[PDB]
C-alpha cells in the first residue's frame, strides 16, 4: 500500500542511476551485478529488478557483442523469495524473447556488515532498511542509560536531550558501518540507491518524526496502567531504529569519504489510506502494516501473548484518539556513486 | 548419511589434487575465486573449508594478496585466513545458473545421476508398458528400457556439461562424484539392487491387493547408474571438458560393522526410505509407505541375509578446455 507508493516515487531515481552506469559503459561488462539489500520491500523488489532487466535489454539490443547477463543478489534469503526467483529467473520464465539472462541468488546475513567479495557489486538497491540500527543506541543501554528515556521507546518530547543525541550517534556509527562495508564491495563508479524512513523537522521529538513509536509507547503504557505489562520494560526498552533528516544523512555520507552524493531528496506521503472512508478500516490497515514491521522487535520485548491486545489498543488510539489522521511520513532518496578508487 | 561420509573422504584427495591444479596456473593472484556446489546433499561445509585451507597455503607460498572465496550453493534435496562468502542458488543444475565465465571450481556429489525425468519412451504399440513389474532396469526388462535410460542420462548429463561449459572459466575445474556401476550390464544386482528390491516389495503389496498393478507397471525412477565407459563417452562427445581423472571405487552398502542383521538391515532401509520415498510417494501415496519399507526390510534381512552388493561411486575430474 504505502510501500507501493514509496517504491514508485523512487523508481525514477533508480532509472537515472542505471542510466549513469550506462554512461560509464557498465552495459558493456560481461555481466551486470545488482544487489537488493534488506529485501523486506518487496513484492516491490520484483519491480526494481524487472526495471534493471528491461533497461539493459533496451540498451544492449543494438549492440554487436554477445548480450550481457544480469546477476541479482537478494538479501534479508528466508526461502520466500521464490515468488521473486520464479518471476525474475529467465530460465524459469523461459521467455525466448528476452536476450538478457537473469540469474537470481540469495545472500544470507546482515546488510549492516560485509556480504560480498571486494569489487563484486555494480548496483545496490535498498529500500526502508538503512534506517534500522544494529541495536538500541549504546548510550541508552548502559546501566545508567536504561533510565534516561522513561515512558517511551524512542525519541520523544518527554525525552531528555541525551536520548536524541544517543540515537544520532548510534545512527552515525551504524550507517557508517554500512557505507564502509559497501565501499569495499561496490566497484569504482558503481551506484547505490538507498531509500529510508526519515523526517522533515530538525527536531527529532517532533510528532511527524516519531508518531508511530510514540503511539506504540502510549499503547504499551495503557496496558502497563491496566497492570498487564511490567513497565520495566517500557522504561528500559528503546527501539533499534532512527529516522534521520536530510542534513544528517548528507553529513554522514560526506564525512565518510567513499561515496559521492548524486542525489539527495526527501518527499512526503500520507501515512494512512486517506481515500478510505471507514475510519476504522483506515487505521486498521495502517496498524496492520505497522504490526508487520514492528512485531518482531516488540513481541521479543513484551511476549507474544500480549501482541493482540497491544496492537488493538494501538488501532483504537489511531482511530478514536486521532480521528484516523496522522502526520505525513518523510522518505529519503539517496543516490550514491563510488569514487575512484 | 554415514555412507556419504565415506564417499567424501575418498574423493577429497581428488578434490585437493584438482583445486591445487588451479594454483599451478595463475589463477593465483586473482581478486576472488568462485566455487559452486551443485546438488549439495555437512560435507558441502567440509569441501568449503578444504578450499579455504588450500588457497591460504598457496598464497603464503606465493607471497601475494589472498583472494576472497565466494561459494554458491545450489540445493537438490575466528583466525581463518581466507574470507569466504556463501550464497544460495535456487534452480535446476541441468540448466544455466551462473553468468558466463564466472566459476573457477564446481563440485557435485551424488546428484548428476538424478534424471530430469524418468525415461520418455517406455510404452510400445500395441500400447503396452515396456517395464512391467518393476521401477528401474531389471533382468525381466526388455532391451528398450536400458536404452531409454541411457538415452535419458545421455541427454541430461550432456545438458549439465553444456550449461557448465558456459559458466566454467577456461582451465577451470569440475569435480563430479556419482552413483555408478561396475558391470557393463545395468541389470546386474550390483547395479540396481535397491530399485529391484523396492519393486519386489511393491509387487508383494500388489498381490495382496493393497497397491494397483496399474501403477507399478507405468512407474519408473528418474535415476540412472552409469558405467565408467558411459560417463567417459558422454563427456568426450560433448567437447567442453578434459577428463583429468576418471575412477570408480567400491563401498559396502550396509553398515557391516554390525553383527545383528535385522538391525543393520533396518539402518539400511531407514537410509533407503529417506532418499527414495519422495521419488515414490506421488505414485504410491505416503499411506502405504510404512508397510512398503517394512516388507522391503524383510526382503533385505531375510531373503538376502543382510548381504547387499557394494555400491560403485564414480569420481570424475574435469577441466574446461580452452
Amino acid at each position: 500500500s504505502f510501500t507501493e507508493k514509496v517504491a514508485s516515487m523512487a523508481m525514477p531515481a533508480l532509472e537515472n542511476a542505471v542510466e549513469t552506469l550506462f554512461s560509464k559503459d557498465f552495459h558493456l561488462l560481461p555481466a551486470l551485478n545488482a544487489a537488493d539489500l534488506g529485501c523486506a520491500a518487496g513484492p516491490n523488489t520484483f519491480a526494481v529488478i524487472s526495471m534493471i532487466k528491461r533497461m539493459m535489454e533496451k540498451k544492449c539490443r543494438e549492440l554487436y557483442c554477445q548480450t550481457p547477463e544480469l546477476q541479482v543478489y537478494l538479501n534479508d534469503f528466508g526461502n520466500d523469495f521464490n515468488t521473486l526467483f520464479k518471476g525474475l529467473s529467465s530460465e524459469v520464465v523461459g521467455n525466448k524473447c528476452e536476450e538478457v539472462s537473469c540469474y537470481v541468488m540469495g545472500v544470507p546475513g546482515s546488510f549492516h556488515g560485509r556480504l560480498f567479495p571486494r569489487n563484486s557489486l555494480h548496483l545496490v538497491h535498498s529500500s526502508y532498511s538503512v534506517h534500522w540500527l544494529t541495536q538500541a543506541p549504546k548510550g541508552l543501554t548502559s546501566r545508567e542509560g536504561l533510565a534516561l528515556n522513561k515512558g517511551k521507546i524512542y525519541i520523544s518530547k518527554t525525552s531528555p536531550p541525551a536520548v536524541k543525541e544517543a540515537y544520532l550517534s548510534q545512527f552515525h556509527e551504524d550507517f557508517t558501518m554500512f557505507l564502509n562495508a559497501r565501499s569495499q564491495e561496490v566497484v569504482p563508479n558503481g551506484c547505490m540507491v538507498l531509500i529510508l524512513h526519515g523526517r522533515q523537522s530538525s527536531d527529532p521529538s517532533e510528532m511527524e518524526s516519531c508518531f508511530t513509536w510514540e503511539l506504540l509507547a502510549i499503547a504499551i503504557a495503557e496496558l502497563v496502567s491496566q497492570g498487564l505489562i511490567d513497565e520495566d520494560k517500557l522504561d528500559t526498552f528503546n527501539v533499534p531504529s532512527y529516522f534521520p533528516s536530510l542534513e544528517e544523512v548528507k553529513d554522514i555520507v560526506e564525512r565518510d569519504g567513499s561515496f559521492t552524493i548524486d542525489h539527495l531528496e526527501g518527499f512526503e506521503l500520507d501515512s494512512l489510506e486517506m481515500q478510505e472512508n471507514d475510519k476504522w478500516v483506515r487505521g486498521d490497515k495502517f496498524a496492520k502494516m505497522v504490526r508487520a514491521f514492528t512485531e518482531p522487535i516488540i513481541s521479543n520485548q513484551f511476549g507474544h501473548e500480549i501482541m493482540d491486545k497491544l496492537y488493538d489498543k494501538f488501532t483504537h488510539i489511531v482511530v478514536s484518539d486521532l480521528e484516523a489522521e496522522l502526520p505525513k511520513t518523510t522518505s529519503i532518496i539517496l543516490v550514491l556513486s563510488k569514487i575512484v578508487g
